[PDB]
């Protein structure tokens, strides 16, 4: 049988009983946010494969306030397979800065839904800093989108290139991946509802975007990628001066589309220029269109793109809970226009030509 991994006691009876470590029990903090994993910081007396603070992420079989919402622990082998591939792979996805980087996977344990890693330290989120007054640096809102850009890019490359790899394709079998974002593209037409919106053409994007992350062969995509899984290391005295990015939560990484990561992140920055700092966010998504399209050795889907962004804003707005009421409804009014314009005769969507004016070289 299992150790109770959702308490505190439990937690150090696993680690100490099941890994034998040595636990400074002063140092076990619960982490906050995660609705489906938790995820604890454990301070150790003795190194474990060389590190004295480590990170245990518990997978649930369900979300902890809706246990109908089905959600299968397996993903988390595919996390810690994503990390160790990454880690694998490290000198060419960081590039010729080593700006980016993941943290290294150090154990999972298959009948405890148990992962640990390497503690990369207590830093805050994009998110963090994006919401903050006043918001991140413009300086390094554009270096974070260049580099997350060219990091993303070189991903899809080598994910085209090693396609049939063995230690690739495990992740085309990531099925807890792919089904949780079917699971995400169904809260479409309910949230669109709840702002008052019944497009009867929602089911048929609904379906279209389903049918591609159910059998897409395209590319390796990290497919969790927004400001809250992402972690800036400023430096410390100069909180002026990024020194690494670290990318987390790869638990739904899949073979998949590559306008799946696009539409995430730049999804992401069209609600943090909306409802936080207009520059920020703008100067983001330009950078990270500039980097990834110069590194990308295929060609940007900029409907499919369009159709990822658009899914970002309906699935996320009201989740997020920023601006007023009015603002939500109007913005997820626009990613529903999104959706039609993708769908067009055209290039000539508002979205999709802010794509274009801001990739172009
Ligand atoms: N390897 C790590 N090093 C340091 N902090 C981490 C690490 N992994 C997770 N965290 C912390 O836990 C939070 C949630 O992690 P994440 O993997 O995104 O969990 P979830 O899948 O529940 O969202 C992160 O924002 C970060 O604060
Ligand atoms: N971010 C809340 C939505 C959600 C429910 N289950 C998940 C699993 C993985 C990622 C997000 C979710
Ligand atoms: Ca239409
Ligand atoms: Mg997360
Ligand atoms: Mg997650």
């Amino acid at each position: 049988m299992a150790f109770d991994l959702k308490t505190e006691d439990g937690l150090i009876t696993y680690l100490t009983k099941h890994l034998s470590l040595d636990v400074d029990t002063s140092g076990v903090k619960r982490l906050s946010g995660g609705f489906v994993n938790v995820t604890w910081r454990i301070k150790l007396n003795a190194p474990y494969q060389g590190h004295t603070s480590i990170i245990l992420k518990h997978a649930q079989p369900h979300m902890s306030t809706d246990e109908d919402f089905k959600i299968g622990v397996e993903r988390s082998v595919y996390e810690y397979q994503a990390i160790k591939l990454m880690m694998a792979n490290r000198e060419v996805l960081g590039g010729v800065d080593g700006i980016v980087s993941v943290p290294e996977g150090l154990n999972y344990d298959l009948e405890n839904n148990a992962l640990i890693m390497q503690d990369v330290g207590k830093m805050k989120t994009l998110l963090d800093y994006v919401t903050a007054k006043p918001p991140l640096a413009t300086d390094i809102a554009r270096l974070v989108g260049t580099e997350i850009g060219g990091f993303v890019a070189r991903l899809h490359n080598i994910g085209r290139e090693r396609r049939d790899d063995p230690e690739f394709k495990f992740f085309s079998g990531n099925i807890v991946g792919r089904t949780t974002s079917d699971q995400l593209y169904q809260t479409i037409i309910p949230n669109a509802a709840k702002y008052g919106v019944d497009d009867p053409l929602l089911p048929t994007v609904v379906k279209d975007l389903v049918d591609d992350v159910m059998h897409s062969e395209e590319t390796l995509v990290m497919a969790d990628l927004w400001s809250g899984n992402i972690l800036l290391q400023l430096e410390e005295g100069n909180p002026s001066k990024l020194q690494k990015i670290y990318i987390l939560d790869w638990e739904l990484c899949k073979y998949g589309p590559a306008s799946l990561d696009l539409g995430y992140f730049l999804g992401d920055c069209y609600l943090i220029s909306r409802f936080q700092d207009e520059q920020v966010g703008t100067t983001m998504r330009q950078a990270y269109l500039q980097s990834y399209a110069r590194t990308s050795k295929h060609s940007i889907n900029y409907a499919k793109v369009t159709a990822g962004i658009a899914a970002h804003i309906v699935m996320w707005t009201d989740f997020m809970q920023w601006g007023s009421e009015e603002e939500r409804i109007n913005f997820v009014k626009k990613g529903v226009a999104a959706f039609h314009d993708a769908r067009g005769n055209n290039d000539n969507g508002e979205i999709t030509s802010t794509l274009l004016k801001e990739s172009s070289t």
